[PDB]
């Protein structure tokens, strides 16, 4: 669940 990916 890292807010951002696929792009983290």
């Amino acid at each position: 669940g890292c807010v951002x990916y696929p792009w983290c």
